[PDB]
Parts: C-alpha cells; structure tokens; sequence
C-alpha cells in the first residue's frame, strides 16, 4: 500500500506549507516535525481529509484520499473525551465507529501496550496523560489502513513518552501507513521530514 502526496500546499485561505511531494509506504512511519505553529496540524488535517488541499493531490493506492475516509484514523493534538464513560466503554465505542467489535480481552491487550490497568474507571477521573494513553490504545483496535496522529504522546510524562510511542508505532506500522507529527526528529521513525523545508 502506498500513499502518494503530489505538489501539496496546505492551508485555510493562504498556504502555510507548499511543494510537498512524497511516497509513504506501509511499514515506514513518517514523522513531520517542527515548532508548534509551522503547519503540522494543518498538514495532518489535510492528509486526513478534514481540510481541502490548496494545491496538489493525495492519492491512496491509486484512489483519491477523499474516497477512502473509512480507512483513515486521525488523532488530533487536543485531548477531548466523554468524561462519564469508562476506559473500556470508550475503547469499545471508538472501535464501533469502524464497525469493529472488540471483546474485553482485545481491549486489555491494547491497554497493556500503554501500561493502563483499570478498564472500569471513568475518563473524567483520569489525568490528561492517562487519557492520552487510552486514546493511543484505541488506535490499536480499529481496522484502519491509514493512521494520522497529531502530537501522539502529548501530556504523557516526558520520561515515558518514547516508550509509549515506540510501543504504538511497532503495532500500527504492521497494520497500515502511519504519519505522526512532533517537535523534533525521532531515531525510531523511518522517515523524518523537517517542515522548515516547505514553510512559506
Ligand atoms: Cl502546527
Ligand atoms: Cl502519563
Ligand atoms: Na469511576
């Protein structure tokens, strides 16, 4: 599976990033990096179909990306979850959006990958880092072919960030294309793209 990005400019009214041409392959994680404000979110929201490209095209296995929305999982940089739902019910619900039925054991395997133990606790009782860990576990349960994660380990303790991200990426890169954003290059990502190269 290949995602082809050709001559891409992204933005709302005016372009913030331009001339992006790359081939993204299943199994090779792409990290788009730079300081907050450079256009990471805008780029990732365009790849995810939420935003229309200003120029260029994004084609997945020969088909326009907008025709394969059901195959895309996008995790935004914000942490917004239903506060009265349990961890396990949230995971079941996210999977159900993709028509996937998960049992409590598949749920626990995903939570184990991010070192979260209590399935029963309501999300509103958890810390932001813990909630982000649960969101990352949810990515492991869907049948998506394209994973686009904006600031995936936001809010997670600095000394735990890399352990968690590596754990997630190791699973997701076997399932599909993975694109993430961050503030720095990552040794464990196959492709690092500094967005300064494309900045207007
Ligand atoms: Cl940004
Ligand atoms: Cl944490
Ligand atoms: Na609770």
């Amino acid at each position: 599976s290949k995602l082809e990005i050709r001559d891409l400019s992204v933005g709302y009214d005016k372009p913030v990033l331009e001339r992006i041409t790359m081939t993204i392959e299943k199994g090779n994680v792409v990290n788009f990096h730079g300081p907050n404000g450079i256009g990471k979110t805008t780029l990732l929201k365009t790849i995810s179909t939420y935003l229309k490209p200003l120029k260029g095209e994004i084609i997945y296995n020969g088909v326009p990306i907008t025709k394969v929305k059901g195959k895309i999982f996008f995790l935004p940089e914000e942490i917004i979850v239903p506060r009265k739902i349990s961890v396990e019910d949230y995971l079941k619900a996210v999977a159900s959006l993709y028509g996937v039925k998960v049992n409590k054991n598949e749920i626990m395997d995903a939570l184990e990958s991010v070192e979260v133990l209590d399935l029963k606790k309501k999300l509103g009782e958890l810390s932001q880092g813990t909630i982000r860990r649960v969101q990352l576990a949810s990515t492991l349960l869907v049948n998506a072919e394209i994973y686009v994660l904006d600031d995936p380990v936001v809010a997670i303790d600095e000394d735990s960030k890399h352990k968690v991200l590596k754990s997630i990426l190791e699973i997701l890169k076997e399932k599909g294309i993975v694109i993430i954003s961050s503030r720095e290059e990552l040794s464990y990502c196959d492709v690092n793209e500094n967005l300064h190269k494309y900045s207007t």
